[PDB]
């Protein structure tokens, strides 16, 4: 059972692209294993995360409220968004919009969340606030996610976007509520079965969020480990492959056995 850097390895191999990982512990923030750590990657969805932990400071700042009721137009409808196209009527609050946007990665709640704090700028400007001053936010749903070979709009580093996640999971910059609320939308995501959760055993916790976009774009970012608690986090990301949604699913599956069947490793 292939250890997990020599799995990323053939992941690459397998997919024709580049591949980048990082894995912290999450309780001292320490980086136990990387590849590619400080290359730019494409975020896709992985994002709407971060967008959610940008409204959630502003929650907690008085400047948002989770029960706010946004009603929104067919206008505003774009691809993948299958929660919120069944909303036209009755509007959704801030946070029926925040599990959306993560649980079922719906574009159109991003959107309507980037309005609400002013635009990907805003998103970009509470990153560098936090100081992560890599990760940027450059478009909107649905063009974020053009991945143009080597083209910076858009991305993260793995090292940056897994310590950008550590801190708004687990650090002083969103209250106790509200990081506990962030993890809850991750435990529920249902649009990363294929990925790291198909390899993961009976009595663990994952908590996570995944994106596809052009060019063969897939990733993942995860809080995950044993015993109902979350240990480490996860960062893969790979742009540029020709291969299947499933042969993408596949490798990115197969990194995951490798990182559980090693996990006891000392």
């Amino acid at each position: 059972h292939p250890e997990t850097l020599v799995k990323v390895k053939d992941a690459e191999d397998q997919l024709g692209a580049r591949v980048g990982y990082i894995e912290l512990d999450l309780n001292s923030g320490k980086i136990l294993e990387s590849f590619r750590p400080e290359e730019r990657f494409p975020m896709m969805s992985t994002f709407k995360v971060l967008l959610c932990g940008a409204v959630l400071s502003r929650i907690d700042a008085g400047q948002e409220q989770l029960g706010r009721r946004i009603h929104y137009s067919q206008n505003d409808l774009v691809e993948y968004s299958p929660v919120t196209e069944k909303h036209l009527t009755d509007g959704m609050t801030v946070r029926e919009l925040c599990s959306a946007a993560i649980t079922m990665s719906d574009n159109t709640a991003a959107n309507l969340l980037l309005t609400t704090i002013g635009g990907p700028k805003e998103l970009t400007a509470f990153l560098h606030n936090m100081g992560d001053h890599v990760t940027r936010l450059d478009r909107w749903e649905p063009e974020l996610n053009e991945a143009i070979p080597n083209d910076e709009r858009d991305t993260t580093m793995p090292v940056a976007m897994a310590t950008t996640l550590r801190k708004l999971l687990t650090g002083e910059l969103l209250t106790l509520a509200s990081r506990q609320q962030l993890i809850d939308w991750m435990e529920a995501d249902k649009f990363a079965g294929p990925l790291l959760r198909s390899a993961l055993p009976a009595g663990w916790f994952i908590a996570d969020k995944s994106g596809a976009g052009e060019r063969g774009s897939r990733g993942i970012i995860a809080a995950l480990g044993p015993d109902g608690k979350p240990s480490r986090i996860v960062v893969i990301y790979t742009t540029g492959s020709q291969a299947t949604m499933d042969e993408r699913n596949r490798q990115i599956a197969e990194i995951g056995a490798s990182l559980i069947k090693h996990w006891a490793a000392a």
